[PDB]
């Protein structure tokens, strides 16, 4: 009752281990659940490329990812996507949208990702996800995702004009202090769930953090807010941005906190 659904076509990728942190991640997920991943794209090399001409390259992989995830929102089971960026995402956002018009997405991420053409400052796309979602800006991808719907969960030190333009457009914001599991669910109210992943929402993780305050969320954090949705309320899960080189044991590692941290949703999808 789970559908894995694995990006390995680059989207504008800045990173580069970030397509080969979505295939262990997916590998973790296929061995522990019993799961075959749905792998979509091609890889190719990162790059420094502006926005306007990493979109286009990523056209053939958004498509395919769109048309995916698609059959699986409209069908019976859980959809899990292991993105590569969070760029994937301006092809699901919108289906969520147009298929489930009443769902809260919970965008957590370090980062508010709502940056436009006119004030993105580096050009990156990734930088601009949640904005063309919600169609502050057109990445041919379609939009309707209303802002009153999303939550970033987990953003700090945004840019004070990004930070505005959340405002202006009605984006809440949890930082990672008060993005306890009851502040979510306070947020979702009773509407249905899709859950948006960007690994940097965590803090850097250290050995004796006992007597320091994050500023990052914390995995148990995450942990609590899978824990906390309702089964029967989540539509998906996107998890991206996990840069970790194929057969690292750096990855070997992050998969294990990863599949702790999703363990409450992914078990209950499955049994
Ligand atoms: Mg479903
Ligand atoms: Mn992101
Ligand atoms: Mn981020």
């Amino acid at each position: 009752m789970i559908d894995l659904i694995v990006s390995q076509g680059r989207v504008a990728d800045r990173a580069a281990w970030m397509i080969e942190g979505a295939a262990r991640t997916a590998r973790a997920l296929e061995e522990r659940y019993g799961l075959k991943g749905h792998y979509v794209g091609e890889p190719a090399p990162h790059a420094d490329d502006d926005w306007s001409v990493a979109l286009p390259q990523a056209r053939e992989t958004l498509v395919a990812v769109r048309e995916a995830a698609t059959e699986s929102i409209k069908g019976d089971n859980l959809t899990v996507l292991v993105n590569n960026t969070c760029s994937v995402s301006l092809a699901t956002l919108p289906v969520v949208a147009r298929e489930h018009p009443d769902a809260v997405v919970l965008y957590i991420d370090g980062h508010g990702d709502f940056n436009t053409p006119e004030t993105t400052d580096t050009g990156y796309l990734g930088g601009m996800v949640l904005s063309g979602a919600c169609g502050l800006w057109d990445s041919g991808h379609g939009a309707g995702l209303r802002p009153e719907q999303a939550v970033l969960v987990g953003s700090r030190d945004i840019d004070e004009g990004e930070r505005e333009l959340i405002r202006k457009a009605g984006v809440r914001v949890i930082p990672p202090g008060e993005a306890t599991a009851q502040a979510v669910l306070d947020a979702v109210k009773d509407a249905p769930v899709w859950i948006h992943i960007d690994w940097d929402v965590l803090e850097p993780g250290s050995i004796p953090a006992d007597y320091t305050v994050p500023d990052g969320m914390l995995p148990a954090q995450i942990r609590a807010v899978f824990e906390a949705i309702p089964a029967e309320r989540l539509i998906g899960v996107e998890l991206a941005e996990l840069n970790a080189p194929a057969d690292s044991e750096r990855a070997e590692q992050a998969v294990a906190v990863i599949l702790d941290m999703v363990a409450p949703a992914f078990d209950a999808a499955a049994a």
